[PDB]
């Protein structure tokens, strides 16, 4: 299971899935709601995915986890126009996430 010092990870994950501009990136991108999106994004990663790794101790350090979490925006700005409503999401949240990453680093 997860090692206490990560439990400021667990932090900013729960705090970035609360965010209003999360909701694009709670669970995989559901090929039920898009199509092509694996055809393009070799390594997807969501919110979910590391919350459930996060927790069963799937993670050895921080920079591990910063990385998925970076992963999830960068994948976002691969897949979408930065105008489309995902795409702006994916900003935010990389901001959101960045200041939250800042304030330890
Ligand atoms: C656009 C696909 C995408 C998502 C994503 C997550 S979730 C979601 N969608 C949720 C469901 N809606 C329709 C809908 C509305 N409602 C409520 C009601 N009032 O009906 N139910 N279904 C359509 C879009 N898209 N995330 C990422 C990172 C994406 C991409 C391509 O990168």
């Amino acid at each position: 299971s997860m090692h206490s010092d990560l439990t400021f990870c667990e932090i900013i994950l729960m705090e970035m899935e609360s965010h209003d501009a999360a909701w694009p990136f709670l669970e995989p991108v559901n090929p039920r709601l898009v199509s092509g999106y694996r055809r393009i994004i070799k390594n997807p990663m969501d919110f979910s995915t590391m919350r459930h790794r996060l927790s069963r101790g799937g993670y050895t350090s921080s920079e591990e986890f910063a990385a998925d979490a970076l992963l999830v925006f960068d994948n976002c700005q691969t897949f979408n126009e930065d105008d489309s409503e995902v795409g702006k999401a994916g900003h935010i949240m990389r901001r959101f996430f960045e200041s939250r990453w800042e304030e330890f680093y």
